[PDB]
C-alpha cells in the first residue's frame, strides 16, 4: 500500500516534498519529461527554494537520499506500471485527467485509490478536509477529489457563517496568483483572458469555486457564486466573501466566531490573525484558510470577511492529509 | 484667467499633458525638482511613453514648443508666484495639501480657485463629474477636490443602480495598481502595509472611497464602506461592487441599465462593455468608469458589478475635465 | 504574388500590423487556433495596444476593415493552401519550421519565396537588413531567413566597429524580455532555466547570436560569442558588446563613428542616441539597434558598447521589410 | 563593548539578524521612525520571511525574546545615545552617511568603531573579506567601509584572475535587482535612469564598483571599470566580467581555478558552480561571489565570468563577518 503521483508538476512537487517529509513513500512518479529534468525541477523550486535533501537520478529512477523511486513518462494513464511498484494510492495532479470517467484508467492499472488534485467530475465524493471528510466511505468511494485551492478557503469560512449566523446568499471574490495554466505573454487559450500576458495584467476568469463550495455545503445550493481575478504574483491568493447573513451582526462577532472556529474545530485547515499582513506573508502556510480579521467589514446582515492562502503549498498540505486519511482507512 | 500645476508628478503631468492637448495653457508648474527634471520627466513618460510634442529648459522655465512656461521649485504654497503669472486656477496634485485649511494657502498668493486632486478635507465641494457637478457655484465654492479615482469609477455605478433598481446595502473591494504612495521594498511607512514591497506582494489597504462616494450621494449615508487591494500593476484598476438591492433582479437587467447610462446621461465618464478584455486594455481609457458586463453576477437582490479603470490617465481626464467648468463658470 | 504567415504569433501578428499599416496584403493566415481567438489576439494586444482597424471573423475568415483573409488551423505546412489563395512570399513565424530542409514544404504547396523569422538552418540565406540584404539573388534563394532579433542588434554595430576601428576579439551579453518559449512557473523545458519561472528570476541562457553574427559578418568567424540574460520584462532588450578593436580608441571615437553610421549608410536600421532611456523608451521603436551612447566605455582598445532593441516590434518592421525586398525583386 | 545599528533598514535588519543568530549582541538601534514600525519590519520581511524568534516593542525599546534593546529615532548622529548604552561599534547604514568626514560624529558621541555598509568617502580603509583583510590596523583605523555589494562580488574574482593568468584589462556589467534606492514609478532622482519605474524598466546607471574594486587591488588602478543594469527584481544579482588576460586560456583552466579558490583561500566568500541555477537560487546565499562555470566563455586571452550574488544577504554577511573581526581586533 504505497503511494504514486502522477504529474510531477507544480503540485505533484509539493505533495512529493509534504510526504516526503512525513515519512510517507512514493513508489512511482510518472510525467511527461525525462527522469533529468524531474531532478531538477525537484531540486531547484523557484517559490519553496531547495528540496530538502539529496537528489539523483538515472534512465529508470530518482533517488531522494539513495531510496530509488521509479520515474516514468507514460502519457497513457492505463499504461503507467502502478501494478508492478505496489502503488495503492495515487495523485493525479496532471491537470489532465480531472475526470473519474477518465481517471478510472488508474484502477484498471493497479492502484487501488485516486485522488484528483482539481475539481473533478463523475468521482465518487470531492472532500474538504474540514468540511465533510468524516463523510468518507472507504468501502464505496474510491475515485476522490481534493476540490480547488479556492474551495478549500472558502468552505472553511461559509461553513463557520452558517453554524453561527446562518447564511441565506454570498457572492465571492478572489484575488488569485498567476498558474501554469495561464500565458507569459499574449497566446491561444480556450479562456480569451487567461490567453493574456499573465505577469502584466489583473485578468478576470470564471471559478466554480464558489458553486462547488455549494456541494461540500449544501446549505448555499443555487445561492454561492464568484469571480476570479488573476493577478500578477507567483504564489499566493486572498478570497473576498460577500454573504448576506440571516441576521445583522457587527465586525466583532463575525471575528471572534471564525477565531473560535480557528483554535477550535476547524483548527489546522483554518486560521485567524488580526496582524498586518501582505502576500508574501503567507507563502508557504499550510492551512487552508487564514482570515484577515482586520479587513472585516460589516453592514448589519451583509458581512464581507477576506481569507488568504497559498493556493501551492496549503493546498498541497490538504493533499497530502487526504492521501494520510485514505491510507489509514485503505481499502 | 490661466491654469497653474503644484506637484508636477504622475498626476500633474499627466493633467498637464491633457491640458495642452486640448488647448488650455499653463501659465506656471511647481514642485521640489529642478526644471531639468520636469522637463525629462514629462518627455519620456513610462506607462504613457513620449510627450507629444518639443520639451525644453533652463533656469527659470520649461518650454513646449517655445511657449514658455514658468517651472519652479517652492515647497511653501503661499510662496508661489501665482499672482506675476496670472494664474487662477490651481491643480493642487503634490498630495501634501489635501485640506483647504492649508491649500488655501494658493489664494492667498494669487489664484482664484483652488482643485484638489485627491480626497480632500474642508474643501468647498468635492466633485465628482457625472454624479454632482451642475451642483457647483462659481460664486460659494472655490476650493474644490475631484474626489479620488476609486470614487469616479464608484459614484457613476452606485448613481445607476439607485435609479434603477434602489440600493439598500453596499460593500465594495477595488484591486488597485500601486502608486508612488507605496513602497520599492519594506519600508517605513505609517500604514504597515503599503510598507511592503509593492511590486511583490497583493497589499490589502483601507479606501475612504465608498463612505466618500456616500457624500456625492448622500443615499448611501452611513450604508456603503469598502476595501482596497493593491497589487503588482503599475496603472489600471479595478473595483467589486457588491450591492443589496430593493428588488431581486437578473445580471441581464443590471447591464442594460449601467448600459443605458453609458450610451445616454453618464457617456464620456461611464462606459458599458462585454468585450473579453484584461488590465492592459484600459490603460489610457478617458472614462471613468468602464462596467465589465461580462463579469456582471446576479443571486436574486444581492449583485456584483465590475468596474475597470485608469486610476491615473481617466483621473486626470476629469480633472482636467474639472478645470474646463471651473473656467467655464469661472470668478 | 501575394503575403501569407503561418504562425499568428507574438511575431506574426506584428509583422501582419506592420503589412498592413504599409499596404502590403496578406492573403492567408495559418495558426492552431480557431479564427475566433486569431481575431482577438490580433484586435487587442498586451504589449502594442488595440489593433488600428476593425477586426471579425467566421468560420473560414477574418476581416480587416471587410477586406477577408482565409484563416485556417493546419498544423502541416504541406497542406496549407498556398495554392488557392495566390500566396507567394510566406512569413514562417511559428517558431516550429526553422529549417529549410522542413520549411520547404510551404514551396512544395505553393508558396515561391519563404521568409523565416529566426535561426534557420539549411536556408538559402540569412539576411540582417543594413549587412548583407544586396546579397539577394532572387533567382538562387528561396528560402531565407531574418536571423534572429539579438543578431540584428549586433551586426550593425560589429560592422561599423570594423570599417573604422577593426574587430580582434569580441564578447558579448544580451539582457532580454522573456518570450513565449519561457515558463511562466518552473516546468519542463529543454533548457533547464528557461524551465524556471519567468517573470521570477534573470535566466541566464545561451545564443547563437554572436557567432551567428559572425556569418553576415565573416570577418569575426570563430571569434565571436555571448550569454543571455532572460529577464522579467514583456519587451525590450539590450545587448552589451565588449570588443578588443585593432587600435587603442576612446569611448567618444567610438560614438561619433556609430553615431556617423547611424545618421548616414545604417540610417533606418541603426540609431544612436545621448537621452537619458530606459526600457520603455524603446518599446515599439522601428529600429534594429539603438545605440546608448552614455554607457559606451573605452579602456585603450577594449571597448563596450551598449544597444537597445524590440525583440519583438523591431524585428518584426524587418521582417516585413524582408518581404517588401522579397517583393520588389521577386520570381 | 557592544554593537549598534543606524539605519534599520534593509541592510540593517539583515546585519541585525545576522549578529543575532550568530550571537553578537545590539545595544541600540536608531532609524526615523517608531519603534512599533521597526518591530513590524523585522518581524514580517518580504523575501526572507518571518524573524527568527520574539518581537516586541514599547516607547524605548524593542524585544528579541526579552532580550531588551534601546530603539530611538534621532536623525543626527552626534545625537545617539552610543554612549549611555556602551555602544563600541556602530554599523552605519542609513545611506545616508557614507563619509567618515559626517561619520566621525559616531565617535564624538560614544562609539569608538564605525562600519560603513557602503561605498565611503574620507574612511580610513575600504575592506573586502577575502580580499584585503588581514590589512586591518585596529590601531589606525576606526572609521572602515564594507565596499558594495558589487565591489565585494568582483574583487574575489579580479584576484584569482591576477595571480593566475594576471589582468591588463577588464570591462564589467552587473544586472541587479533594483533597491530602495530607485523609483516604483516615475518621479524625481539625481540619477535620471533611477527615476523611473523599477518594476518596469531595465535601467542602465552608473557603478563606481569595478574602480572601487581597483583600490582593494592596486593591481587594476585605472584599468577596470564597469556599467551597471538594474532590473524588475527584488533581491539577487549576477556580475558580467570581461577581462583581457595576460595570456592565452580556455574557459576550463579559468574555472578549475576560480574554483580552486573558491574551495582553498576564498572559502566562505567565494563559490564556485555549474548547477544550472536561475537567481531564485540565490536568494539568501551567504557568499559574496558564486561562479557560474558553465557561463564561462573564453576566446584566447578574452575571458568573460559570471558571479551571482544576493546584494542583500550576502552582503549583510560580510558587514556582520567585520563587526566579528573589529571585535575581535577591538581597541
Ligand atoms: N496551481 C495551483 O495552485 C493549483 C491548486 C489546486 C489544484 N491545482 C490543480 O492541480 C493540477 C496540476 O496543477 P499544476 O499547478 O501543478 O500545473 P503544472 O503545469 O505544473 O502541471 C503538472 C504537471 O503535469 C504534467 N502532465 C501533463 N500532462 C501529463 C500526462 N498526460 N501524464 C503525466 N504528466 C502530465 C505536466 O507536464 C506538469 O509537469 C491542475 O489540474 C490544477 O488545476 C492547481
Ligand atoms: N496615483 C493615482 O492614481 C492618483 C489618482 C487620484 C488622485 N491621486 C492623488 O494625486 C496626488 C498626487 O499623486 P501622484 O500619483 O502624482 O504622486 P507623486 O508621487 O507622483 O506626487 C506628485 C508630485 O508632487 C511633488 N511634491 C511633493 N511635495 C511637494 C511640495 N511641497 N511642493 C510641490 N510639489 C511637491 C512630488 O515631488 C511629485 O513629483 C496625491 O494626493 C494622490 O493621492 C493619485
Ligand atoms: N519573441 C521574439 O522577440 C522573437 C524575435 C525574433 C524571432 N522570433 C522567433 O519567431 C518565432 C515565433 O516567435 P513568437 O514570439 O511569436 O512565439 P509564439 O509563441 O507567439 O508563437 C507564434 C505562433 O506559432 C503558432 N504555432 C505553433 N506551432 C504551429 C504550427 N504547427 N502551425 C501553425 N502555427 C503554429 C503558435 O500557436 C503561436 O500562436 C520563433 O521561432 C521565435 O524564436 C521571436
Ligand atoms: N540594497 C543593497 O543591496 C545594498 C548593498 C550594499 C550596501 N548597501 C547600502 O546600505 C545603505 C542602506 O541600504 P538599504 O538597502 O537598507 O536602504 P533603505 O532604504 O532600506 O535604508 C536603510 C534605513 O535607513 C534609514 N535612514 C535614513 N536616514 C536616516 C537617518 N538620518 N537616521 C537613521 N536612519 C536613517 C531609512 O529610513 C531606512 O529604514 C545604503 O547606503 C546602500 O547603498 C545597500
Amino acid at each position: 500500500m504505497k503511494v504514486g503521483i502522477n504529474g510531477f508538476g507544480r503540485i505533484g512537487r509539493q505533495v512529493f516534498r509534504i510526504l516526503h517529509e512525513r515519512g510517507v513513500e512514493v513508489a512511482l512518479i510518472n510525467d511527461l519529461t525525462d527522469n533529468k529534468t524531474l531532478a531538477h525541477l525537484l531540486k531547484y523550486d523557484s517559490t519553496y527554494g531547495r528540496f530538502p535533501g539529496a537528489v539523483g537520478y538515472d534512465e529508470e529512477n530518482l533517488y531522494v537520499d539513495g531510496k530509488a523511486i521509479r520515474a516514468t513518462a507514460i502519457k497513457d494513464p492505463r499504461e503507467i506500471p502502478w501494478k508492478q511498484a505496489g502503488v495503492g494510492v495515487v495523485v493525479e495532479s496532471t491537470g489532465v485527467f480531472t475526470d473519474g470517467e477518465k481517471a478510472r484508467a488508474h484502477l484498471e492499472a493497479g492502484a487501488k485509490k485516486v485522488i484528483i488534485t482539481a475539481p473533478a467530475k463523475n468521482e465518487d465524493i470531492t472532500v474538504v478536509l474540514g468540511v465533510n471528510h468524516e463523510q468518507y466511505d472507504p468501502a464505496k468511494h474510491h475515485i476522490l477529489s481534493n476540490a480547488s485551492c479556492t474551495t478549500n478557503s472558502l468552505a472553511p469560512v461559509m461553513k463557520v457563517l452558517e453554524k453561527a449566523f446562518g447564511v441565506e446568499k454570498a457572492l465571492m471574490t478572489t484575488v488569485h496568483s498567476y498558474t501554469n495554466d495561464q500565458r507569459l505573454l499574449d497566446l491561444p487559450h480556450k479562456d480569451l483572458r487567461r490567453a493574456r500576458a499573465a505577469a502584466l495584467n489583473i485578468i478576470p476568469t470564471t471559478t466554480g469555486a464558489a458553486k462547488a463550495t455549494a456541494l461540500v455545503l449544501p446549505s448555499l445550493k443555487g445561492r454561492f457564486d464568484g469571480m476570479a481575478l488573476r493577478v500578477p504574483t507567483p504564489t499566493g491568493s486572498i478570497s473576498d466573501i460577500t454573504a448576506l447573513l440571516k441576521r445583522e451582526v457587527t465586525a466583532e462577532e463575525v471575528n471572534a466566531a471564525l477565531k473560535a472556529a480557528a483554535e477550535g474545530p476547524l483548527k489546522g485547515i483554518l486560521a485567524y490573525t488580526e496582524d498586518e499582513i501582505v502576500l508574501r506573508d503567507i507563502v508557504m502556510d499550510p492551512h487552508s484558510s487564514i482570515v484577515d480579521g482586520k479587513l472585516t467589514k460589516a453592514i448589519g446582515n451583509l458581512v464581507k470577511v477576506f481569507a488568504w492562502y497559498d493556493n501551492e503549498w496549503g493546498y498541497a498540505n490538504r493533499v497530502a492529509d487526504l492521501v494520510e486519511l485514505v491510507l489509514k482507512k485503505g481499502v
